[PDB]
DNA sequence: CCCTGGAGAATCCCGGTGCCGAGGCCGCTCAATTGGTCGTAGACAGCTCTAGCACCGCTTAAACGCACGTACGCGCTGTCCCCCGCGTTTTAACCGCCAAGGGGATTACTCCCTAGTC
C-alpha cells in the first residue's frame, strides 16, 4: 500500500486511496506474478537448470507480447 | 605455432532501354450546411452520509546476520552422427497444335404496320 500510494502521488498528487478495490488489485498483479515464474520455470527446465537467469525473465517478457 | 598473395566469387552501383499505371482531366452527383422546432439530458447547487487519516499501545510474525555445507551452472575434456553443398534426376505448370459447336452480332428476305387518292 505504501509503495502503490508513492507511485500514485507522482502520477497525482494528495490521491486518496480508497481502503476498497486494493484487494482485488492485489489479487491481480499477483496472479500476473504466478504466471510469470510459472512460464520462467518452464523455461528453466528447458535449459535443464533449475536456477533463473535474467534471460528467461527478459524472453518471457518479450515472448508474451511486451 | 598462425598470416597472407593470390584467386574465386558475392556486392554496390549507376547507365539504359521498355512498360503500364498514377495522376491529371472530364462529366455527373448526392450528401453536409442551414432555416426552424421541442423536448432531453446534463451542468449547477444542495442535503446528506460514509468511508478513511492519523493517532494511541501491543504481539510476537517476519527479517536479517552468521555459519555450515554442498552440489550445480558452467566450463574443461572427448567422440559421433547427421545435415549441408553440390551433382543428377524427375514432377509441374504454360504455351502452342487441331477440329467442332455456341452464340452473339449482323445483315438479307419479307411481311405486315402505315397511309394516299379517282
Amino acid at each position: 500500500q505504501r509503495l502503490v500510494r508513492e507511485i500514485a502521488q507522482d502520477f497525482k498528487t494528495d490521491l486518496r486511496f480508497q481502503s476498497s478495490a486494493i484487494g482485488a488489485l492485489q489479487e491481480s498483479v499477483e496472479a500476473y506474478l504466478v504466471s510469470l515464474f510459472e512460464d520462467t520455470n518452464l523455461a528453466a527446465i528447458h535449459a535443464k537448470r533449475v536456477t533463473i537467469m535474467p534471460k528467461e525473465i527478459q524472453l518471457a517478457r518479450r515472448l508474451r507480447g511486451e
